[PDB]
């Protein structure tokens, strides 16, 4: 197991909370 390609995905995780959906919770 090793970190690489998750990295990329932590940033969109965050991301959404930045960034709310089209009207919905």
């Amino acid at each position: 197991i090793g970190k690489e390609f998750k990295r990329i995905v932590q940033r969109i995780k965050d991301f959404l909370r930045n960034l709310v959906p089209r009207t919905e919770s």
